[PDB]
């Protein structure tokens, strides 16, 4: 049975019990906390690449009102979000065991880009998904994980200040 476990759950759930938030640009900004995970149980000897998307959690636009996150009354269906490419990939599966699979390269936009940067919608909860694909073997293989601790807000500015302080804190 492969295993997936995220590293520094402690921190995630810091930011989590506040309403996690990551900024978005133009140009597309690296994410803090950093999406680190621990992978057992891969055939070291398989190939496979590491996929990271961002699932919608709820159909709905978020507002920061009086000190506190609330959601709107008129749901969208959400177009989902683009995949990126861990650059690692594709390796062998003593590769992705040796050290937690670390996402330090993605950059998170509110445009539409010549590619690389990952499109989220401002002021849209999200839920960080990875596919773990076994590539080249006969049988293609996928198994997917969410990390519910990571969820955030994506914002053009951080709105909760206690955000910013544990984003400099840690960072
Ligand atoms: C409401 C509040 N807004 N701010 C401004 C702010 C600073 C400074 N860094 O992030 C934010 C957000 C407070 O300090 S209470």
């Amino acid at each position: 049975e492969l295993r997936v476990g995220l590293e520094e759950s402690e921190l995630w759930l810091r930011f989590k019990e506040l309403t996690n938030e990551m900024i978005v640009t133009k140009n597309g900004r690296r994410m803090f906390p950093v999406l680190k995970v621990n992978v057992s149980g891969l055939d070291p000897n398989a190939m496979y690449s590491f996929l990271l998307d961002f699932v919608a959690a709820d159909n709905h636009r978020w507002k920061y009102v009086n000190g506190e996150w609330v959601p709107g009354g008129k749901p969208e269906p959400q177009a989902p979000s683009c995949v990126y490419i861990h650059p690692d990939s594709p390796n062998f599966g003593a590769h992705w065991m040796k050290a937690p699979v670390s996402f330090s390269k993605v950059k998170l936009t509110n445009k539409l880009n010549g590619g690389g940067q990952i499109m989220l919608n401002s002021l849209h909860k999200y839920e960080p998904r990875i596919h773990i694909v076994r590539v080249g073997g006969p049988q293609r293989m996928i198994t997917s994980h969410c990390f519910p601790e990571t969820q955030f807000i994506a914002v053009t500015a951080y709105q909760n200040e206690e955000i910013t302080a544990l984003k400099i804190k840690y960072n």
